[PDB]
Order: structure tokens, then sequence, then C-alpha cells
């Protein structure tokens, strides 16, 4: 949390000497190969007192610099590319102003993991629970890269409680809401709200996406689940895991749990016991489906779904400030995803302090270098 009276004086300087305007324009101009592509983009500025304006568009980079430095917006959201100039949508015939293109986006909030987190809750995050986002980035990014063939993926720290992903392949920017829904369904395993206890069910045959995602989780599960969260510490915690396991084997576990001493041994026990449960009496097929359902329910990414369906849904811009923490929405170095510390992310107050002691003078520089690598990969593919 932050004290929000300093923000305006900090924002003035940030938009004057620190915001990477050139790289930003390179990005949303996309080479200038399509006409009106930057000029038909919706921007949404949030000002002081949570007053926000929509359908703000601009002619060129300089126009953007000017109006941003004139409003010093608390928060900047990117929208869709529309049929006409967003800032002229009243002069257009009703029914002819329609969203046409936007990147495929993903919003991941840690709040959706409160049911499986024990250290933090609500908007809080700590190094112990942050591994979820790491695995989230690992799982989704892999599927985005290999199962769908998307080459241009930008991962961004949302500034507080999770991360964002912008997918910018030219054909992906054209996808309708229908295809985006289908993509989210392909990527989702944790179903059900607070109403249901067991939120993951696996079919008898395993789809490669599930096997590969499980294998990703099997890299982190020891460190995250059995040590940092201690999901099997005592009865208070392990009864939450038994709630999603068949009851005919509960007794044997509770016994074997009390006689055990820590979460490692209890997990090894649960594995053996689940690999001996018979789901179907016809066949003598046994497997780790319950083990896998547990690991998925506790570690698999939960996506904010309605963020990805809408073509015209707004998402916080990269390098925009989060007005409730002061943190800058910085890109995530994928080659160092495990090393990403959300607590080393520069705040606006902090880099303005660094500057007075251009953006490459500050701790924002390596993040801009990440953004430029993403942009140069966009340039090569053209
Ligand atoms: N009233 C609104 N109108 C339009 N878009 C909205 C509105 N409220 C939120 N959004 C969009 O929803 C997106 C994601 O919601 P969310 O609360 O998760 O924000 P965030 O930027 O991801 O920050 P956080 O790290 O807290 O998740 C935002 O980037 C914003 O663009
Ligand atoms: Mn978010
Ligand atoms: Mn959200
Ligand atoms: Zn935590």
């Amino acid at each position: 949390t932050f004290d929000p009276t300093e923000l305006p004086e900090l924002l003035k300087l940030y938009y004057r000497r620190l915001f990477p305007y050139s790289q930003y324009y390179r990005w949303l101009n996309y080479g200038g190969v399509i006409k009106n592509y930057f000029q038909h983009r919706e921007f949404s500025f949030t000002l002081k007192d949570d007053i926000y304006i929509r359908y703000q568009s601009f002619n060129n980079q300089s126009d953007l610099e000017k109006e941003m430095q004139k409003m010093n917006p608390y928060k900047i959201d990117i929208g869709a590319v529309y049929s006409h100039r967003p800032n002229q949508h009243n002069t257009v015939k009703l029914g002819a102003f329609q969203a046409q293109e936007k990147e495929l986006v993903f919003d991941i909030d840690m709040t959706d993991y409160d049911d499986v987190r024990r250290c933090c809750s609500s908007a809080d995050i700590c190094p112990k629970c942050w591994t979820l986002m790491t695995m989230a980035i690992r799982i989704i990014d892999r599927a985005l890269k290999e199962d769908f063939g998307f080459k241009h993926r930008l991962w961004v720290y949302s500034g507080r409680r999770g991360v964002h992903c912008w997918v910018c392949d030219e054909s992906v920017r054209k996808l309708s809401s229908a295809v985006r829904s289908g993509i989210v369904e392909y990527l989702s395993l944790v179903k059900g709200g607070q109403d249901v206890k067991k939120k993951v069910h696996l079919s008898e045959k395993i789809h490669p996406f599930i096997r590969k995602s499980i294998n990703i989780i099997k890299k982190y599960f020891e460190e995250y689940a059995l040590v940092n969260q201690d999901i099997l510490e005592n009865k208070e915690s392990w009864d939450k895991i038994l709630a999603l396991v068949p009851e005919t084997i509960h007794d044997e576990l509770q016994q074997s749990f009390q006689k055990s001493h820590n979460s490692l041994q209890r997990w090894e026990h649960l594995k053996k016991v689940a690999s001996r449960y018979q789901n179907n009496i016809k066949n003598d097929k046994y497997g780790p489906w319950l083990e896998w359902e547990i690991m998925l329910q506790y570690c698999f990414p939960r996506l904010d779904i309605n963020v990805s369906k809408g073509i015209n849904h707004l998402l916080k811009s990269p390098f925009s400030v989060h007005p409730k923490t002061g943190r800058i929405s910085v890109p995530i170095d994928l080659q160092k995803v495990d090393q990403f510390d959300p607590f080393t992310v520069p705040t606006i107050s902090f880099i303005c302090r660094e500057l007075d002691a251009d953006y490459k003078k500050t701790s924002l520089a390596p993040y801009v270098k990440v953004f430029e690598h993403f942009l140069e990969n966009l340039d090569k593919s053209r």
C-alpha cells in the first residue's frame, strides 16, 4: 500500500523523463504496415479520485506524449483497435463503430488462490506464495508457445497481486471473442466457485497439455506445497486436502498422517494410497488421478476468464503505474522467470529518487531492455 498524495508530482516527472515513449509507440504502431492502426486504438486514462475517461486515441507518438504529460494519468489502460478513431465515436453512425482487433490478453490475480494459500490473503503476496505465478507463467506460456504456436508473448507484472500476458501475433490480434473463449477453455482445469470443494476432475486418458502442466508443477511442488505452505502440517490443513479425496480411504490416511511427522512423508503416503484406490470396479485400472487432481487444484493457474473473452476489454498498460502500490507494471524477463522478485520492482517514488541523485539512469532500465527485446522480435517477424 502507498500514500497517494505524492503521486501527481511523481507522475509529472515520470511522464516527462522516464516513460519509454519511443518503445511504446514502436509496440502499438506495429511497424505502421496497417493504416490507422495506432490512430484507431482506444486508451483509457484514470485520473485522481478514480475518475477515468475512455475512447482516448492519438495521431502519433508526439500527440501521445503531449496528452499524457498534460493529464499525468494515474493509470493507463490499453483497449482495442476500432473501426474508426475512438475519440470520434459520437460522429459515427450508430452500429458502425465496432472493435476490430486487440491482442489476446491474460490477467492472473493471486486473490483467486486464497482457497489454497495459507500465508497471505486478498491482495497480499509474499515470496512463499509467489511461486504460483512463476508456475502460472511456465504453464500458460508453454502452452501458448508450443500448443498454439504464438511467438510474441509479453509478460508483465500487474503491479500488485499477479501478472499479465499480451499476445501480439498479427493473426491473434484478429481473433474474435469466440476463438478467445475456446482458448481459455483449452487452458482451464480449475472449475467451480466457492460452492464446490473439488475443483479439478481428470478424464481417464490424459491430454498432453495436462501431462506437461503436471510435469511443470512436479518441479516446484516439493518447495512450494510441502515446505513453504505446509499444506499437510496438521489436521487443520490436511482435512482441507481430504475434502477432495474419496471418503472410503479417509480413515487410512488420517491414521497414517498422525503417525507421520511432516508434510513430505504424508504426501508420499497419500500418493501410495491414491494409486491403490479403485475408481471403477469393472477394470483394475489404478493411477495417480487423485494425486494429480490435488496438485492441479493447488498449483494450476486460475485465469480471470472474462478478461480474455472480450475484444474491447481494457487492460493496464505496460509501464503504467499501479496507483495502490506505486509499483510500475514492468515486463517479466522470461529467461529469468524463477528469479523474478515482485518486491524488487521499482516504485515511481523510488526511480524518481534515483533520477535526482532519461530512463537508463534508473532501475527501470533492465525492464525496458526486456521490452525492447520483445519489440525486436516483433520487428524481425515482419
Ligand atoms: N471499471 C473498469 N472499466 C474497464 N476496465 C476495467 C475496469 N476495472 C478494471 N478494468 C480493467 O481490468 C484489468 C485487470 O483488473 P485488475 O483489478 O486485476 O487490475 P490489474 O491491473 O491486473 O491490477 P492487480 O495487480 O491488482 O490485479 C485492469 O488492467 C483494467 O484495465
Ligand atoms: Mn490483475
Ligand atoms: Mn482480474
Ligand atoms: Zn503469501
